[PDB]
């Protein structure tokens, strides 16, 4: 069978990811790499209107005390769900293609995000922003779909000053708080991952946080340095200071999902074509999969061109 | 490995699928019980008397669609939390198809409950965009091996005299709730068998607009996705919804529906689900400690979340 690549380009906003991932594709023959873009037009138009807009305008409310943190949180969940529906369900419908890990590959998929962007770090940072309440991020995180194998997500790194100096550009509305937020649980992200696949386990150092990045390199975090730690919201403990098992089990679900994902960090601090060079070099050390039929290579490069038409920009 | 028997009780609220099941549990068989704690407490405040105090200022024209759309996706995201999660921990746990079952795990509400009908119903009620339903019907979690599913059969008017009994906290007795929810599960059981009967909705698609045997695309989940916020200006379907109907399909041709019929006491209702089990799909489990680790988080989950 053919063999697939799948690169998922995640991370904060505004580092140059959009860019470096068509400045990669457009190296490569139309044919054999297809770019699966941001759903801007499922965000604006198709999915509810303006969601992006929606969302800002939202959090500039509820930092002005015009609207409650209650009625922020129905509006940011609903607008997380609309946000993350071309995300999921193009993994649904990619998923049955999805073979076992495996020359180059007959075809490579490359996403500007992965599912988890929109069912985990944003909610995340959301709820670090005030805006989510953390029952709310863990019923998104249950909600994850299976890490099909092959699942290559590159995070990128940037100089915090860097990234604020590019950030303003401009239904968007410069956040630094969002930004540090958002830059924050990318962090906790990479470190969650490696956390695990160096072994460890959340339940046995729950304790560790009590007393208040790389994601495929280095010793193991410690978990006060892993998403874990953003759990110890005194919502989700029970009075013998425990979490309810309703979300220690969501934990659980976090800590399957991520630990079978290969990650790997871009630096964006360079000229767009420094980035997709090094972004070339890291896709050589990445996992590929075997397709399950004979026609899932013409298939899956439909599923892309279509969504690519229909949603992009 | 040992086996396991799922049986997920579901259906439309106020028939009695929550005592007739508790009369049918009264160490081999374990219930997972209503999270009500979960809806009125740990998940969020009184998410019940939410959902039916937002559709009651809706109908009374005090907010906007989009106001009630908003709370209602929000409010059925808490609602569905405890089968979420309970069904990714149990995932991994369930092997293959396969004498009695090692185990029999009886759930009240299958993930569907809260990720298609009653987002679909309230889709009805006009306090939930299609676009947010089919959201939620990506996230669908896929269908095991052994999912039986229980639906119930009642007549209207005997249906309305049980709701009254069994409202909930915050409830509010809707008729034309009653009707959408008891309309979603009839197309749902009408979808299965249109699925399991080989209809194609692409193929049969134009004959909801156009105008072996199997019920009439019409009579099934999919007309509901008729909704014009789901279509391109020439009318077409927009391929990201038409995808979601592709997961919704999936998920529900391997599904084993059966019938109980409500219309009869405690006891019969109890005694014909266990007739009906004869007939359902049991599974093998992956590991030696799979049936004594589903026990546990069975037991934990009813004394967690149980009323
Ligand atoms: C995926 C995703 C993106 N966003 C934001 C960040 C950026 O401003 C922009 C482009 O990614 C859009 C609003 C979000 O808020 N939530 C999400 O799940
Ligand atoms: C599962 C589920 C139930 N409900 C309702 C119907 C009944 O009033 C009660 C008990 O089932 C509770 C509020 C709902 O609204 N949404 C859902 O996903």
């Amino acid at each position: 069978m053919p063999t697939l690549l799948r690169v998922y380009i995640d991370g904060p906003h505004g580092m140059g990811k959009t860019t470096t991932t068509q400045l990669l594709v457009a190296l490569g023959s139309r044919d054999d790499i297809v770019y699966v873009p941001e759903p801007m037009t499922y965000w604006r138009v198709l999915g509810a209107s303006e969601t992006i807009a929606n969302i800002y305008t939202t959090q500039h409310r509820l930092d002005q005390g015009e609207i409650s943190a209650g009625d922020a949180a129905v509006v940011m969940t609903s607008a997380q769900i609309t946000m993350g529906m071309p995300y999921a369900v193009t993994d649904a419908v990619l998923a049955p293609h999805i073979g076992g890990e495996a020359p180059p590959p007959a075809l490579t998929l490359i996403f500007d995000r992965h599912p988890i962007a929109a069912l985990l770090c944003y909610p995340a940072a959301r709820y670090l922003m005030g805006s989510m309440t953390p029952q709310a991020v863990l019923a998104f995180v249950a909600l994850i779909p299976p890490t099909l194998p092959g699942t290559n997500i590159v995070l990128g790194a940037l100089p915090e000053d860097r990234h604020i100096d590019r950030l303003a550009k401009r239904g968007e509305r410069l956040d630094l708080a969002m930004l540090a937020a958002i830059r924050r649980v990318y962090g906790l992200l990479a470190n969650t991952v490696r956390y695990l696949q160096c072994g460890g386990s959340w339940r046995e150092d729950w304790g560790q946080l009590s007393g208040t990045p790389q994601s495929n390199a280095g010793p193991r975090p410690h978990i006060g340095d892993t998403l874990f730690t953003l759990f110890r919201a005194p919502e989700l403990l029970a009075p013998n200071g425990d979490l309810y098992n309703v979300f220690a089990w969501a934990l659980d679900v976090l800590a399957k999902r991520l630990r079978s994902m290969h990650v790997f960090i871009l630096d964006y601090d360079q000229s767009p074509a420094g980035c997709r060079d090094a972004l070339l070099q890291l896709t050589s050390g990445m996992v590929q999969t075997h397709v399950t039929t004979p026609g899932s290579i013409p298939t899956i490069c439909d599923l892309a061109r279509t969504f690519a038409r229909e949603m992009g920009e």
